[PDB]
């Protein structure tokens, strides 16, 4: 387990952007211009449809934007795109956000950075631009000194880390069924389907309240100690866990992560989680115009060590279903990473399409459980993978 | 293991092409421009080659050999002279991404082919300046190794691989002098002797189609790492390499298969592309079917029926190129290609092939052949994983 | 039990310094060199002010830092500093001293090194510095074979040894009160509180005398008997023990450290105390420009198999919180760590907001109790750390 690049020093590498060809130039987006942002926006809208149903279209929020992209240490030069020199068009994007990941096993940490929102115009798909984007940006990371970078996607590249399964659990199945997310199965009704996905509207554990600043440390420490279990995790100073758990403005309660914490009768934090919201626009649907997801981040529980640890998730996992009815979420979804194989059957998540592959450039790692039957690629249930990072 | 050069940048790259005799011209190809593209075929069906065969290109062969995602025109390298304008050299570089698996480096490269000089100027030497210049063109966009082939002896190749035909065709074969009649044989033995079912028989064989990419992709990359220098491809690549420049189009040129099992789950893949020979001077014939084995990878490599089952695959892709007017089924001795030649009826041919990588030392590699004897040696897995058209 | 790295040799340790992001350089600190100490003291003074109030400023004086720096086997080499190359200006420290612990239920003794000094410039806390100056000083000790190496912090990491919490026992309430360091109770009075913490002027122990160069022996010895009690303790040669008891120089009384003994009619040495002084510097009051401040150092006494053990620890720190009013002391400190909440009660001392968490790293260790609930975080009264060491 180790890098794998002889590993030079910031020196070593180009100064400059890589050549591209004539008709195209780099141009770093500046997000805090509003205007740039806007471009981005479109850019992304258009063109980042990957494996999406042709209808479904990413909406992001200014909100979603703050805290996806600007965590503490941001940087703009780390927001990488490719202009048309004839109009000034943005036709491609890409961005590396810092973040520290732990290889248990090795006990080794290392600050990294994230690879995401790799962009190209639909008409520019047979230029071979995705190389030319990852070794920009790895340019740009590896004169601050950063050799190893995650990325994600449904992309086939060397050497996955492993590969997870996307799950969704129907939290309002008519319209899912309306806007053609969600299929009728066989001997089956509308109406059997619904009744099938009713939920309490009450969130039944205890001493369920939702996170704020003060809990940060316990939280943290709570996770630390959770996560030890998987093979890849991330590590976060206390004011990057503030930032991903409650928003990037830390007077204003958040629209795009929700964070919850559950202490016991004396007061004390015995468990935790967090989902954030990401809806998709729809299109062509005369009722529906948007669709609420909510994706599941961070979790952790006490008893990990105890005999109703199973069903203790399980029991987190339904309140976490059962708060996302007030924010609009028509489907919770979650991939099969972390110990999800414990609450996807009891808590009627069902499978998708969908999978995730993740990559850890410049690094060789143990294989990892994905979750999933290596041959069948069907959820294996009750068991622990070895990846312990969510990447949004 | 590693770069020879000294390393420098683009910057570092003359900006210009090196002048030739005054009575040439550098000339940049434009293949979209049918009227060039026809230049590039006389070119070549004249001056790229036995004597009574010609490589017969088609515009369709010609898209798919150059046109990959990321293809420039900047490097379809022309020479022109200047009394007539006439094309009388070329040559061309093709974006490609190389793994070296034992030091586990991944280099962006280009492949460096099609260096055509017309016969009457064989004797310019013409060939190092066209590498030369080509070289030039692509360390300015900043790429450093390419990857070149060919029976020329130039210093220190990867290895050297060696071809093997397994007809298809053999009567036709015979009556265009490629095959000959052994000692103590007939037409009819021959024949007889190399007849092949008319159907696949591996169960759940079918062509391969766009869904299969991502799938078929992860079952070569798995099974390649046996090799020593292998290709890598993104899935554009790969789409267009398996299937065609065309994705609304079954291609002519490439057919690729796929075996799924019975829980359609995909085991098995092969592929292979056709290159025909204009066939000159026989009263009977005028084209020559010619398949080329391409990639492939296979389940069963873990198992203990893999050399059965790679055998099964390749005998699998002899019957399917029946429909497509193949006569002979070429492949050289890379890859796990020893195999499956000696079952499945492969002769070795005189042919060979040197392998250069340009500006990078690499530990010596398997050829598939024996060292001095250059024969081919059996069952052997060689250091040689890519496949160059 | 034990480390948790393969182990290897000198040999196998790179022999140059990391890489550093171009804009900067590796530059060995000679505190030797009062120019250079004072580029020291100037980059800490500005930018090392984590968990403490904005007000407040760490007083460094050139005494302290020769006892801090330099005791018996102290290395420049171990005084790594990071200059930005544009200006030669330091913009990050740390450091190392040996050190040598011992694990009293494994009975292992372990030569190693506190990491210390840990400071970053503010302008840079994005440049993710902290983990390479880790590597950097790691990397320098291992060379000298030294592989373990203890670093504290209020940074929370996974498995810290255990965590404590700071103490604040008032000597001068209406002076922290001026200042904003304690708060008038709800219903107290500036009156109240300064009646609540009076104390007698002269120590009351007989045979309570300042310790000398002549008692190391004895007093090293009372402390290695008593010490046996914690779980990780710190053992001194003789020449160690007189540098942090008595101060760098041999013959000038100490200002920095205050040491003292008890002994009978025989010079049979019976109990001892040690603290040391760091004055904070005070800015934006118009009335005080400094707050002198205690930290209880080491400590040991004979009545720990005796009945009276309880009320003899709280007479040693009663008379400890006396003599500290000669030397300016406005709040005398302490952490839940050893035997210290035996007395934080009866003395008078108010738990802080401040934690104290120990890592030692490259090597697990037993859970260690920290002298406060593991759930609440609160003091847990007249119970024995597993934390016998002090870091300064």
């Amino acid at each position: 387990e180790g890098p794998i690049d002889k590993l030079k020093t910031p020196e070593d590498v180009p100064n400059d952007p890589l050549p591209l060809i004539s008709d195209f130039e780099w141009s770093t987006l500046d997000i805090d211009d509003n205007l740039q942002l806007d471009e981005l926006y479109k850019l992304l809208y258009d063109n980042y449809v990957e494996d999406i149903d042709a209808t479904f279209r990413f909406k992001y929020s200014h909100e979603f934007f703050q805290w996806a992209l600007k965590p503490p240490g941001w940087r703009k030069d780390w927001h990488v795109g490719v202009r048309v020199k004839s109009t000034g068009k943005l036709v491609a994007f890409i961005a590396a956000t810092p973040v520290t990941f732990k290889l248990n096993k090795s006990n080794k940490v290392i600050d990294s950075v994230e690879i995401n929102f790799l962009c190209i115009h639909k008409k520019l798909r047979n230029k071979r631009l995705a190389p030319v984007l990852i070794k920009e940006i790895t340019r740009r990371v590896n004169k601050q000194n950063i050799w190893q970078a995650l990325y994600t996607g449904g992309s086939i590249l060397p050497t996955p880390l492993t590969t997870c399964r996307y799950q969704h659990r129907p939290i309002n199945w008519s319209k899912l069924h309306d806007v053609g997310f969600s299929h009728l199965p066989p001997n089956q009704t509308k109406s059997s389907m619904v009744a099938s996905y009713t939920l309490p509207n009450n969130p039944k554990l205890k001493g369920l309240r939702p996170m704020t600043g003060k809990d940060v440390s316990t939280v943290l420490s709570l996770l630390y100690k959770y996560q030890e279990r998987f093979d890849i995790v991330q590590l976060f100073t206390e004011e990057e866990f503030k930032h991903w758990m409650l928003g990037h403005d830390e007077n204003s309660d958040s629209n795009v992560v929700k964070s919850y914490v559950v202490e016991d009768e004396n007061g004390i934090i015995t468990d935790y989680f967090s989902y954030y919201l990401l809806p998709f626009t729809v299109l062509d649907n005369a009722q529906h115009d948007e669709l609420g997801i909510a994706y599941l981040f961070y979790y952790a529980s006490d008893s990990f060590e105890k005999p109703n640890y199973k069903k203790r998730l399980n029991e987190l996992i339904t309140d976490a279903l059962i708060t996302s009815k007030k924010f609009g979420v028509d489907v919770f979804n979650c991939l099969t990473c972390q110990d999800n194989t414990y609450f996807l059957k009891d808590c009627k998540f069902g499978s998708g399409d969908g999978f995730l592959n993740y990559y850890l450039f410049n690094y060789r790692t143990f294989p990892m459980d994905g979750g999933i039957d290596k041959k069948t690629k069907e959820v294996v249930e009750d068991q622990t993978s070895g990846i312990g990072v969510v990447l949004l």
